[PDB]
């Protein structure tokens, strides 16, 4: 609003959990779920989520984020579907503008004594042909999230060069019949340990200089990905192979462009906060859910969002006189 | 018997077991017939359930999910554990003799035995538990049965003052019953307390009897307190009571094998589940002290599950 108590940025699970706790505490939090730069939590793209506690028969990420939003709005979180353009973490009240409403002379869209960050760190997508067709119907980015799906059990699994690829491929090896790793360039970017225990792992091969040209599959309602046209890049040699599952592993892009140094970041881009909390490099502003790069999960993000809400309340208690 | 990774405890422990069994391991989960959300009647503070879910139903859903993904859930208490050898030895309750054999040893082990808030065993506590009584205010604060109504809190530590200053955001008048003449809390916490408008502190007073509606689904209405110095008991209008004394962490089975803090909780590398001993992880309320929440507990359990998967992968290669 004109001046709120606390503002949370992002549509993610962390943001909605923090908003649940903050609206429970009667703190009147505002939540900016944006207009990805997806609509709703970045988890909505997942067709079904079975690794979240409390849902033994799985649950669609779309309706799960819808339920979290309904919880937040029921508790009193004023959620507005607007993207945040610019932040001003310099004045004592944190001011934030809206995309297409930004301006050096334009008044801020919302100011608050504290701001929680859960803008998400969505894994990069290759925007391949067929990706928008078989998205989460055989094409994913987290192996710990879609590895146990029966459509990948004892089936050829292909993964596109950082360590984020091997950490998931040596795990997918516990399901598919043959896991193959497609590297854009010869050799492995990852440190020597994962490459050593990966090339020596018997259920996974590493095809260097090979990138997937296109993603082929069925063409029916909820059609599954069946094959992958991959192109060896030293001979321009295109070749279509059996691939029931494709897993993206290019480096995740955390949405930390708003801070631009107001809060301080790491080399990979993520927001640096104290371990096990949400206290950023600056008081008042806390980041949760952006927070993690080693686990990259929605339950951990929800826990860190609860953490951010609790620490936000703890801080608001001290600021009030 | 022998398994991949053993998980001690009954939400984070279930979350760790879900993630372990999903990764196609052999994770034995020990609920124990032993030695907490199921005590909670209704839970609105959990995400994804806007209309709320009972703690018993939530834990039953988590349990059937875990046993669906492939965890050998065994309703047996773990008594003693010998973390000396490279494989970790465990022992069942009443089956933990010094010469007795380990029930289900494993290579790695997750700890999520929780940290239970101390109860008072007052007359009627069992009768009116979670129908007015509770232990976490952040969990049962915004419940409509407490808003704009008298609330009484028992405790002497900083947690009691924090819970009272949190509950002042709903009830008409919050009262705290210190068992002694002075506050065990810090000076800043006590200053923010006594300066908080809606809180009232009564020293040398312990709640003696919880007296509410003995209706088939009755709530709590009144509380017989007593000035512990004089012994003069007095029954006051208490719509909602809150245990806010210290919490007992069920780490007793570790017994110094893993480094512990002064309050008893298992120390961990911040932001992780790693313990002092490399190979055993601790998650949930055992390693969490500032939050005590079930969602944060399940998050820490997922942390422990992923780090144990990584550790058991790095061990055999
Ligand atoms: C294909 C894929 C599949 C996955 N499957 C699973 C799974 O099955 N189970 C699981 O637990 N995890 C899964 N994950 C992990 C997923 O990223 C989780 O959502 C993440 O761990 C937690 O999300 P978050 O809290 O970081 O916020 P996010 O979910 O990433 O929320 C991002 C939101 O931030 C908003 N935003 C960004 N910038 C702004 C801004 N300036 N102003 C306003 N809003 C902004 C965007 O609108 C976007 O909606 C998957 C990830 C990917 C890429
Ligand atoms: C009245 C009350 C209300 C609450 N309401 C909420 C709420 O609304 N929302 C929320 O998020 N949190 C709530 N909580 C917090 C609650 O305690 C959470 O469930 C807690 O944070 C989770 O703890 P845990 O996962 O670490 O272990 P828990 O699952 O809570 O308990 C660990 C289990 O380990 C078992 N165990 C111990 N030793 C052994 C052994 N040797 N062998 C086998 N098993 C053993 C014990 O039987 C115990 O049940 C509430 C707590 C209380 C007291
Ligand atoms: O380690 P990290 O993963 O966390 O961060 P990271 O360094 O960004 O890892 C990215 C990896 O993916 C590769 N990559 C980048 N864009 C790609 C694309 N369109 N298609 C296929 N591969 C691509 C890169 O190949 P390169 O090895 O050529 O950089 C690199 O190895
Ligand atoms: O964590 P933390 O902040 O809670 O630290 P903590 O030191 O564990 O505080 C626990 C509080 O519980 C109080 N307590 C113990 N038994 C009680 C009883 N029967 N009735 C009322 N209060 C009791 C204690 O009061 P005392 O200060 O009298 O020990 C103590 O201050």
């Amino acid at each position: 609003m004109v001046h709120t108590k606390v503002v949370i940025i992002g549509s993610g699970p962390a943001a909605h959990t923090a908003a649940i706790y903050l609206s429970r505490a009667e703190l009147k939090p505002v939540l900016y779920e944006g207009m990805a730069n997806a609509a709703g939590g970045q988890l909505t793209t997942t067709t079904d989520i079975e690794n979240f506690p409390g849902f033994p028969d799985g649950i669609g990420g779309a309706e799960l984020m819808e339920n979290m939003r309904k919880q937040s709005i029921r508790f009193g979180t004023e959620v507005i579907t607007e993207t945040i353009s610019r932040v001003d973490l310099s004045s004592k009240p944190f001011k934030l503008w809206t995309e297409w409403n930004d301006g050096p002379d334009k008044e801020p869209a919302c100011t608050a004594d504290a701001v929680i960050i859960a803008t998400g760190a969505n894994a990069r997508r290759l925007n391949l042909p067929g990706e928008e067709t078989y998205w989460q119907n055989g094409i994913s980015a987290c192996a710990v999230c879609d590895g146990a799906v029966p459509i990948f059990r004892n089936k050829p699994l292909y993964v596109i060069g950082g360590d984020s690829a091997a950490e998931e491929a040596m795990f997918l090896a516990k399901y598919g019949s043959s896991v193959t790793v497609l590297v854009r360039r010869d050799k492995l970017r990852a440190s020597k340990a994962m490459a050593k225990r990966l090339l020596a792992h018997p259920k996974v091969t590493v095809r260097f200089n090979t990138v997937a040209t296109e993603v082929l599959g069925e063409k029916k309602p909820n059609g599954l990905m069946t094959h992958l046209r991959i192109k060896n890049t030293v001979t321009g040699e295109e070749e279509i192979v059996d691939a029931n599952g494709l897993f993206y592993a290019v480096g995740h892009d955390p949405a930390t462009a708003l801070v631009k140094g107001q809060i301080d970041l790491d080399e990979d881009g993520y927001i640096i906060t104290k371990p096990g909390t949400s206290y950023t490099s600056r008081e008042g502003v806390f980041a949760c859910g952006v927070q993690d790069k080693r686990y990259r999960q929605a339950i951990t993000s929800a826990g860190s969002g609860c953490i951010a809400a609790l620490e936000a309340e703890k801080f608001i208690a001290e600021a009030e006189s």
